[PDB]
């Protein structure tokens, strides 16, 4: 037989896992959908390639153990990780998820969303981040690809990749100089499915600081009373006036307790961001919201380790050892 390729890729994950298609990639790898003859469906197989690089096997040890102690609904887990035998020969990880059917990027492509579906979908976008932030956790990278959905429109946040204890979704304060970065990006999303566009298309940092400051306006003086890095405050003075722009005349016909949330959500000042807590109990998500279905983590995560000290040989190992009790005979 032999070990599958895929589009240049080798997947050396059989036997179990066979018949495999592309589904998505990645900056160091490259996701299939796959048979896996044991349970019987198919699955998602996600190959990884980051010894090369010491940011790379930070994050890959973080998604691992991330995702390996987390357990919720809305968010993607691991099932299985398949490596080399020996750490020698490791040179790829690969980690097996439940496979979904589409992303809300691809949906957001081709389909308009009825005011009832955007209300289902942001609401277990934040019921999901609920459960991350109260472990402690921040997502960072939240977008319509990284949004998962199956037939029934289950929704599961994926890629956790770069958690920790995408220019368009980016946050002000990440160009400026916390939980609330994940927030900004939860209404970034919230305005796209209102519109089927992204709202705040910038094609580099200025210009998305500039895409910003055409919808929220100026910012005041407490907007900009903060540690802030010189040459953005500096940047910003220079600019002429801009007038803040109603919801309303952007989403003319959004319903307004959606736009209310909105507001709270793409407020610029991150310390007056609405919180997840405050978002799911928002009015617009009223005929969703339920506090005695909505699981917290039982206790904050913590890495024991100095991540960010180790050097790439450490890591490794330390990768290599989260993945022993997968492999057989253990
Ligand atoms: O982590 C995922 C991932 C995994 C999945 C996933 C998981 C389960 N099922 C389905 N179904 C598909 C069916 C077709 O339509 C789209 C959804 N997708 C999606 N993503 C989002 C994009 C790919 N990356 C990340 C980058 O963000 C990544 C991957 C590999 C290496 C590296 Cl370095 C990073």
């Amino acid at each position: 037989a032999g070990p599958e390729m895929v589009r240049g890729q080798v997947f050396d994950v059989g036997p179990r896992y066979t018949n495999l298609s592309y589904i998505g990639e990645g900056a160091y790898g490259m996701v299939c959908s796959a048979y896996d003859n044991v349970n019987k469906v198919r699955v998602a197989i996600k190959k990884i390639s980051p010894f090369e690089h010491q940011t790379y096997c930070q994050r890959t040890l973080r998604e691992i153990k991330i995702l390996l102690r987390f357990r919720h609904e809305n968010i993607i887990g691991i099932n299985d990780i398949i490596r080399a035998p020996t750490i020698e020969q490791m040179k790829d990880v690969y980690i097996v998820q439940d496979l979904m059917e589409t992303d809300l990027y691809k949906l957001l492509k081709t389909q308009h969303l009825s005011n009832d579906h955007i209300c289902y979908f942001l609401y277990q976008i934040l019921r999901g981040l609920k459960y991350i932030h109260s472990a402690n956790v921040l997502h960072r990278d939240l977008k319509p690809s990284n949004l998962l959905l199956n037939t029934t429109c289950d929704l599961k946040i994926c890629d956790f990749g770069l958690a920790r204890v995408t220019r368009w979704y980016r946050a002000p304060e990440i160009m400026l100089n916390t939980k609330s970065i994940d927030i900004w990006s939860v209404g970034c999303i919230l305005a796209e499915m209102l519109s089927n566009r992204p709202i705040f298309p910038g094609k580099h940092y200025l210009d998305q600081l500039n895409h910003i400051l055409g919808i929220l306006g100026s910012p005041s003086q407490e907007d900009l009373n903060c540690i802030i890095n010189l040459k953005a405050r500096n940047y910003l003075l220079s600019l002429p006036h801009k007038n803040k722009v109603p919801w309303n005349r952007l989403f003319p016909n959004a319903d307004s307790k959606a736009l209310d949330l909105l507001d709270k959500m793409l407020t610029f000042n991150p310390h007056k961001r609405i919180e997840v807590e405050q978002a799911l109990a928002h009015p617009y998500l009223e005929q969703y919201y339920d506090p005695s279905d909505e699981p917290i983590a039982e206790a904050p995560f913590k890495f024991d380790m100095e991540l960010d000290d180790l050097p790439k040989e450490k890591l490794k190992e330390l990768i290599f050892e989260e993945t022993a009790r997968f492999q057989p005979g253990y």
